Parts: C-alpha cells; structure tokens; sequence
C-alpha cells in the first residue's frame, strides 16, 4: 500500500500533535493551533521540571488556524539548551474566556522506518511518530 | 471519494488530539497517551481559569499506549459542572524524568457536515473536528 510510499515523507516536514517542541543549539521550533473564535492565544513554554521559559502570545483575526513560534530564548532573552520543552496553548476570546488548545509541532521527517510494528516516521528533535499521527505536510 | 464515505464513522467513536475532555452531567471523559517510557503518567485537569479540579495517575509497565478516565469529580469528590475542562498529561519515568505527552481524547461522532471547506465530524461534548485530525476509530 502506498501506506508505504508514505516514503515520500522523508526530506519534508510535518505537523504533528505534540505537548512539546524541540530545539537544537542553533534554534527555533514552529507548529500551529486551531483558534475557535476571534481574540489571542498565549503559547507557554516550560522545561523538565515543569519551569517557566517563556511566553508568547499572538493575535487571532478569527476561528481558524494560528502559528507560532519561539527563537529558543527564555523570557530574559536567554538561549535555553538544546532539548525537548513543553508546550501548552491558551486561547483568550474577545470576551476573556479562556480554553485550551491542542498544539501541533512542525518537524523535518530525518527518515523513515518500517519495522514489525508498521511505518514510523523519525522526527528530528522531537523523536518517533507513528505514520497516522501526521496532521499534513506543511 | 471515500474522504467522503468517511460518514461511516457517524455513530461511532474516535480520538483526536485534543487539549481538553469534555462531560455532560451523567459523566465521564476517557482518551489515551502515547508513553515513551516505563514508569507513571499523571493526568491533571483544570477549570475555565486554570484552577486545579483533579489529578489522576496511571502506571505504564513500558513505552507504548497508556489510557486514561476521569469521573467528572474533583479531588475532593465533588461532581463538576457539565463543560470542556482541560488535560495535561506528564510522564515520569523510572529515573525520575519528566516529560509533558500529547493527550488524545475519545469522543463519540454524533454526525458528520460537509461545507464548502471539507468534511468535518460533530463531536459530542467536543465540538467541531476536521476529518483527518482523527487518529483512529477506537
């Protein structure tokens, strides 16, 4: 089945559910959240222990999707370490009320593996994910 | 297509990445996370504002699936209002390492809409869900 082409993966990038992203020491990791309704959203990074990093916060035109980014700095203007970091996002609508989104990181696709268990896709920095758990090719 | 015969999944029920689970009054919210290690992972749900409702606690005999259920109560047994709350999984490894996993809620598609942007399945409790953020019909 082309369930194997899915090959073709290999060298792009990819959306992927994640709680977290990911940084080499060169820096910046992207993704994207789907807004339900007009307002911001505040895009929170923290670490292993659960530390604040930094937070980000971007306006939403309206209901749909809404990117983010972070240059791999904390709050204080800081480089954090190369590393996985945790990710939550907050939506604020005009209004104030608050919801939580589900974020979707963006990843190279370093390679391909199909072992005993199916097709599994390998996420530079972040790690493994399955063939399925891929939102799209963006 | 079938990306329209996708209707078969009307009345049945399906996970989806989602930030947040939802109850009605009866109660009950289930999903599952994808454990990349042996040890414990520990669902906690907030409110609206963020404030502290529950917190709950799965062991995983190793990297794989790991499943998770609220009851709708707050730590002090309280049964919580019908609505969306939100999720954060962390796992916690043998060692003593911490890690924030992608949550995937299930939910039951009450039924399917077909706009002039796709397909889209109407999940109870939910809400709206773009067919293809599906992860799976389980």
């Amino acid at each position: 089945d082309q369930v194997l082409k899915g090959a073709a993966l290999v060298g792009h990038n990819v959306l992927v559910p994640s709680a977290q992203v990911a940084i080499d020491a060169t820096g910046s990791a992207k993704g994207v959240v789907a807004a339900t309704s007009a307002g911001f959203v505040n895009f929170e990074i923290t670490d292993a222990n659960g530390t604040f990093v930094k937070q980000l916060s971007v306006p939403a035109s309206a209901a749909g999707e809404v990117s983010f980014a972070w240059d791999g700095t904390d709050a204080n203007g800081n480089r954090m370490a190369a590393g996985k970091y945790g990710i939550t996002a907050t939506q604020t609508d005009t209004a104030g009320a608050k919801s939580k989104l589900a974020t979707y990181v963006d990843a190279p696709v370093d390679s391909v593996t199909i072992g005993s268990d199916g097709l599994y896709l390998n996420l530079t920095g972040l790690g493994t994910s399955p063939l399925a758990n891929v939102l799209r090719v963006s």
